[PDB]
DNA sequence: AGATTGTTTACTGAGA
DNA sequence: TCTCAGTAAACAATCT
């Protein structure tokens, strides 16, 4: 068995986040929901994770587009959702 | 206790 | 030359 190799898809890491998040159901994705819909997609995110997912974790927090969504205390889990900014 | 999630600072290189 | 994107890492809050 061998591994190959893919070619980057060209969007930025705020472009990835925010095609997940408007392509879900509720219009908001768990980080590991974030992180799961690039990997499933893009080929090439299956390899250096602890980089990359470092990066969209830095990408969330840093950029105003992105705001963070607490779960209802009826529905506890790990994390919280992240949405897009209303504006 | 350990791992994940989240925030923050400091670089650094791409590109205009 | 200057902005922004992406990397690295320290550290804390909050999960398992
Ligand atoms: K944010």
């Amino acid at each position: 068995r061998r591994s190959y190799t893919h070619a980057k898809p060209p969007y930025s890491y705020i472009s990835l986040i925010t095609m997940a998040i408007q392509q879900s159901p509720n219009k908001m994705l768990t980080l590991s929901e974030i992180y799961q819909w690039i990997m499933d997609l893009f080929p090439f995110y299956r390899q250096n994770q602890q980089r990359w997912q470092n990066s969209i974790r830095h990408s969330l927090s840093f950029n105003d587009c992105f705001l963070k969504v607490p779960r209802s205390p009826d529905k506890p889990g790990k994390g919280s959702f992240w949405t897009l900014h209303p504006d």
